[PDB]
């Protein structure tokens, strides 16, 4: 079985299938045509091989979704126009009314408000119960959960859950698992080996690694995912990615496991330093020992990823004079780019918040996180360094 | 106010504003920064111009999306990855369950598909109505009834709605009325002026003109688009829309006019020809006297079109066997790019279903559908010719 | 029956490619690869020899390169074509395949700004002779022929005063002393004239410029006979000039290919007209425009071009201070140098091109002080007579 | 002074500079307006201005421009269609008939031909030095040479020149040194800071690192950059690059510390396996301590490369049947992709040839060349190994 690194750079292409090339043609084509109608026929059933449209079965597409799935260790993958489109699809064709999902404490903020402002107001039973808890979980489980969904690690404070744990159970009630997988990529950690069903990214993050791009991906059984192809994807929620944008992604895949190396090194070295510094409170950085769950972290990742967060004395004051000062790192929400990237959502998202309320979100009044990008590390520091003296 | 052919090259964009460039630049970004934090906190209140991500706006994407809303004649546009991903983006966020929502008689399948085995399983109501039968449809009209949904003309036979009467029966009862204005584009057809609330389009067809993109577009006002923005878009589709794909759009946009024109006159001449052969049973284009809403359409679209319904003597077998004698035609389920195209759903589409099955949902035996490219019209007339000894 | 050509427009949007031979895709599969793979090692032996038809790197060939360019050549009526990284390199990778040091190549009397450039400042300085000649005046080109003489090149029309070639009588001249001729074919496009088929040995293209039609690439293509463009193709491009066309610009340009006859009628018309109206206005002195009986050579125009092109020059009344003002008031064309975009553009020679000149330096080299060049584009012809009235009368 | 990897990143653009958009715009547009003539007036021999044509000056060129100076160390760039682009439109600027230029004994097979069967035919002098030998070096300068010509190190067997002492020399006679940087990259080598003029590189290779762009870059002194922009590009060549294709260079360049660092420790290894190797008469990696200019190649790169050559005791045949057992590594003539390519010249780039014309070349009949690639190198090492085997 040839490495991750192999196969993220040849897995299910061939250059002589293609006319010797070595980088696979784009299928920038929007249609396919058939040789007979009677072939045509077969397409919209299933019992030919071939392909029928870009919202479904384009070649570039396809030979995204296949190394995304051996790279998270899936039997099929499936690509779309963003994490959103991934999200959505895969929710939208699991649950009906009647139906109950159960969730992570807490969630990204668009998949937060996609279940109570969306899918929720349309007869969907929304259910919040600690990922790391299985005792809790066990007894929230009820015979008309249908699905269990969470991130791990999941923002702001990278709250891990025990996917085998959480798997076990589901496994017991015929739940499906559906893990949020964006911070850690099949690098780090693979969630459908762990016994996770369906896993799900914003390629858009770490996986693209350059931020030019918007993309999706799902991955699990077969049996999953045609259903979602079929029905989220196709029906409900048109999320199509660009072939386009599909090889810009197989490009940035290519070297996702430098990138991580080098998100990762350049991340522990900067926890590593805020943990010595007076400005600081208290960090959440998996890979520091006096990180709560570095027991679980280290069982589910191989590496701490390129996410930190901490919080600075003086909260909302000390954060916008932090944020404000940054000449390297830029102000902005993403993650995953090879920039880096600093958010303090109390003054930037979460400033039309009142701080009255803002504590019930689990959103310290001072928490900055950072998105470590692929910069030399001493000009990171540096840009840290001066941005911690004026946040006093 | 400029010309069509102006407005769909030049309108909305100087390029003074981005260092002469003759062409806009292509924003392949997914993310933007901020200068400061209350900056920042600005934008997540809509109190400031710019932009955070490219999931919810990008000044591509503006682009197109002022230039489409200039052209259909409405305030505010905008795009998305494809016409499923209009249409869907649009009706999860004007329905919730309870309402229902009234449809044309005939409906793009996906369409119907998304209707009947998405949004309609959950909760919402259904019901198909002739909008060309104005007494009928002021008949089925509940105050439950929120979404009059329909195209015009409309798959598969082209039947066509009195737009201003459906709309008029709206205001009335204070139900919105969105109207799916692919066949026609704004250059034919502008539903906005004739009362319609919303349009929706498969960019992927006329509006692109050559194939080679997937992209929706919805036309509106002001209040409407920035819901289905924030909503349908945002939180429940994730359907964003490539700034590389809207480049190509908005370059194809630019010669729609000229392509229309040759659509619109090849296929007169070849449904003039259609008509007086001995394998047609009967045919459906818009710009032929013994179309049934002849009247209604010189009213309401400025030229027939370029696509063609008819229907061949010898049933299935016939369709067929035109089908495969085709060798300029491909056989192909889209429309509206250079290349001409050709479906017979009976043995295509919806082959696995009986006869009973097909004509309850209005499709005929021998029933073609012809996509008229830009083709010299010869050469076309040559293939249809033999294709029609070879249907016998 | 089968062995009629297939109507320009119908080439245009499928000669040499069929959906089937690449899984049904409709429109061809962008082969953005710098770099092709053998299958076994003696498969890579032929293919730098010329025995196995096949592909070895992106700057030799390419199938997204070579569709473009068979179906430029069905276009033109060539045997071959070409395709390069732009106008320019059409032009010095022909060039530098076909001259060397003691062959002389005639020259039309005027030329575009960097071809004359390429020629005088460039491969006449490493021994090649140029000599200029008015190419209508067939006895003249017949006179300054000699047994040096290697090549023809000229443009027809010509930047910028549109001055016309007779190329099939240019052509017999060349078949008597045995020269090979170029024509620069940017400005008509194969749709409005075909020099192939009226006797030149090589065409080649800015497809940049109408070709693309939409201002967003850079492009040139060469067509003619299959053993100088293989020649071109393995000296110039290769080895002297590195012109390589990326493969995403040249599906964009085979996209723009596509509706070409269909912009181009709408070009000749909107020129057409505000051609006429031009010269029927009090500012204008005089006016350029093939479709024009007082164009100077407009039965020439009429021999060789289908329609009269989309580009007219004309000269204001009131000199530099009347054009410096006309191009100002201009609201809908933009000031900008190039031409075949779905843009209207407009450029006055005097305060902008020639402006480090004098005007007694511009009455030499023929540019009026109220010289304006106009590449009509496809925009509502309501809209630029509009446009171009408000400005006449600003430039009173 | 930022770090390497910092500037490879972000030096020249600021993203508040262009509505805050964190990977800068596209700008595909062949031709810039003016905002009044007088602002046309100074753009045709223009003082203070922009730009006017992409063949001459486009923000997104001029970016890949001034990054690709600050990483060689010179004061201005430009960009070109290909390798082959940057080099003649260099050597056609500097040279004129009865120059005579001086050439590294080897060279890259393209860049010989347009030596001996290009420029040299039209003129311009030729001969073929050792530039590690400086008094041979000394004895060939003549008042006729102008320009010093060489890549180090040099295919086919990774020579490697004194650029500090061949400098020293062109120094005393005026004449301009020109180093193609190509193999090495501003990251393992800066010709400029020790003492070189112009680099060239093609960028196609390890800059690009993916295999999908055809690119070439020269950096050097402003006025030497300016001329052969003005001149070799604009009026000689028109390798004009495309901004898409400049835009994807510079996605690639983002990696390229992290690539080259990959592939030299897969090359490091794989040559250590293969200098022990019974099959194996000769090997030419710069990391082993037999390289014959070890202690050289340490002065001027910082790591030895990703390139090996070695050469096969069963002389033609083991060539054909090692590159024919070959099932990771692809056979092709390329190189500095993350797929690892392999090329045996006597049987492919130069089996025309005779033997005793490969010997005159440098081509063993037994040569095979490896671009050593990002993949496992667990995976790399077995595909080897059994392609060794199958070599008796």
């Amino acid at each position: 079985l040839p490495g991750f690194a192999t196969r993220a750079i040849h897995h299910g292409y061939d250059p002589q299938d293609h006319g010797g090339a070595l980088v696979p043609p784009v299928y920038q084509t929007a249609t396919f045509t058939f040789p007979t109608v009677e072939y045509g026929a077969a397409c919209f059933a299933g019992e030919q091989a071939g392909h029928f449209y870009s919202r479904i079965s384009n070649p570039t597409l396809n030979l995204l979704e296949a190394r995304m799935a051996s790279l998270e260790g899936g039997e099929a993958g499936l690509a779309l126009a963003s994490g959103m489109g991934a999200i959505t699809s895969t929710l939208w064709t699991l649950l009906r009314p009647g139906d109950e999902v159960l969730l992570g404490n807490t969630l990204y903020g668009c998949t937060f408000a996609f279940l109570h402002h969306g899918i929720g107001e349309f007869g969907v039973k929304l259910r919040h119960v600690d990922m790391a808890d299985l005792q809790a979980l066990e007894a929230a489980m009820t015979p008309a959960t249908r699905v269990i969904y969470f991130e791990s690690p999941a923002n702001p404070n990278m709250h891990m859950a025990d996917i085998a744990g959480v798997a076990k159970i589901a496994r017991k009630h015929g739940a499906t698992v559906v893990v949020d997988n964006t911070y850690c990529t099949p690098y780090l950690q693979r969630p459908l080996e762990l016994g996770a069903d369906l896993v799900v990214h914003s390629a858009t993050k770490y996986l693209s690694g350059h931020g030019d791009i918007t993309a999706g991906i799902v991955v699990g059984s077969q049996a999953l995912v045609d259903r979602i192809r079929l029905q989220g994807l196709k029906d409900m929620t048109g999320a199509v990615l660009s072939p386009h944008d599909a090889a810009l992604l197989m490009r940035g895949i290519k070297t996702l496991n430098l990138r991580m190396d080098r998100h990762c090194a350049n991340a522990q070295v900067l926890a590593e330093f805020l943990a010595r510094q007076p400005q600081v409170e208290l960090i959440h950085y998996p890979g520091l020992a006096s990180f709560p769950q570095y027991t679980l972290a280290r069982q589910q990742m191989s590496q701490p990823g390129g996410m930190i967060a901490f919080e600075l004395k003086g909260g909302i004051g000390a954060g916008r004079r932090f944020m404000n000062a940054l000449q390297l790192f830029s102000r902005a929400v993403s993650l995953g780019d090879a920039e880096s990237l600093a958010s303090h959502p109390a003054s930037m998202t979460h400033s039309s918040y009142t701080p009255e309320e803002r504590a019930h979100y689990g959103i310290s009044e001072g928490l900055v996180r950072l998105s470590v990008g692929l910069e030399d590390i001493d000009d990171l520091l540096a840009d840290v360094q001066q941005a911690l003296k004026a946040s006093a």
